[PDB]
DNA sequence: GTCGG
DNA sequence: GCTGATGCGC
DNA sequence: CCGACGGCGCATCAGC
């Protein structure tokens, strides 16, 4: 990538602020700057040039000048040397261990993978599964495997009830050649914003995917959101595929376009778009777009493009939403 | 950390 | 048990 | 200056 050295530096700063400092707005600011620089179509020559981009301010411009001049950032070189920052940043890589829990574990002398494995009884269910698949969860998923997973999920959903519609969203729907996980949007005509005419709609699908041994583990599960683990089947004598993260979101069927907009992302694109909506006098969530008067009644939406129209954005195909 | 009013 | 906060994640 | 920063599901806990 054209400015990969810079965007990597900013991401590392973002992670430090989130995981160690617990300064969430600094985390968001660093990721916004990294995002806008990532899509800038020139090799950046100076901090001043970058400060012209929205989300890059004075402090990030100065860091870019240091990085361009020396290839490194003294602030990060010191952070990498610090044992407590290093430990906390490591522990947060386990799914279910956040900044607070990582600092608590370090206080208790739990700070390596070996320590975690020795202290499984001190982990909640989510953390215990995150530890179990720690290596697998850091692997990426080739799009070819995403296509196999898509075929399994859609066909098994079809067998439960041909009226389900399952849509793979996330980075996959944005056309990524690899994904960190699989995100599945689910609808069924019995579940609308006006009524739930059938119970266990999400459960039935989860159950079926467990029955055929696709879903292997559950991190969390409610009426509309499942968060778990899945695995492709392998052939005779074949090494097994890595276990993968899977999220499933049941959305009211009449609210599919707001739901698919949300679940297609990226997260930064959603943040930019919802922030823009506010400046335009609307609020967007995964169910509705509503005017700000306090939020008013939902506006009619019959395509993803209707949502862009309301906030006066030209439409952006999913592949162009990877901010 | 950055931005807009 | 319920409700509201908080952590963690999408 | 300085308030705002997207919006919400599930797990866990504290207080009643
Ligand atoms: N903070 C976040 C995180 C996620 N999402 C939405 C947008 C994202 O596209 C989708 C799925 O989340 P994800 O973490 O799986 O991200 P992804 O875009 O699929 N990328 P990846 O899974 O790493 O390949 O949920 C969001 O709105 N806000
Ligand atoms: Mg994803
Ligand atoms: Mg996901």
């Amino acid at each position: 990538t054209l400015n990969g050295g810079i965007t990597d530096m900013l991401t590392e700063l973002a992670n430090f602020e989130k995981n160690v400092s617990q300064a969430i707005h600094k985390y968001n600011a660093y990721r916004k700057a990294a995002s806008v620089i990532a899509k800038y179509p020139h090799k950046i020559k100076s901090g001043a040039e970058a400060k012209k981009l929205p989300g890059v301010g004075t402090k990030i411009a100065e860091k870019i000048d240091e990085f361009l001049a020396t290839g490194k950032l003294r602030k990060l070189e010191k952070i990498r040397q610090d044992d407590t920052s290093s430990s906390i940043n490591f522990l947060t890589r386990v799914s279910g261990i956040g900044p607070s829990a990582a600092r608590k574990f370090v206080d208790e002398g739990i700070k390596t993978l070996e320590d975690l494995r020795k202290n499984e009884d001190k982990l909640n269910h989510h953390q215990r599964i995150g530890l179990k698949y720690f290596g697998d969860f850091e692997k990426r998923i080739p799009r070819e495997e995403m296509l196999q997973m898509q075929d399994i999920v859609l066909n098994e959903v079809k067998k439960v009830d041909s009226e389900y519609i399952a849509t793979v969203c996330g980075s996959f729907r944005r056309g990524a050649e690899s994904s960190g996980d699989m995100d599945v949007l689910l609808t069924h005509p019995s579940f609308t914003s006006e009524s739930t005419k059938q119970p266990k709609l999400l459960h039935q699908v989860v159950e079926q995917l467990q029955k055929v041994h696709f879903i292997t583990d559950t991190l969390s599960k409610g009426e509309t959101k499942f968060m778990g683990v899945c695995q492709l089947p392998s052939k005779n004598d074949e090494k097994e595929y890595p276990h993968r993260r899977i999220d499933i979101r049941l959305i009211p069927k009449d609210q599919y376009y707001c739901g698919v907009l949300y679940f297609t992302g990226s997260d930064i694109f959603n943040k930019n778009m919802r922030a823009h909506a506010l400046e335009k006098g609307f609020t967007i969530n995964e169910y509705t777009i509503r005017p700000l008067g306090v939020a008013g009644e939902p506006l009619p939406v019959d395509s993803e493009k209707d949502i862009f129209d309301y906030i006066q954005w030209k439409y952006r195909e999913p592949k162009d939403r990877s901010e």
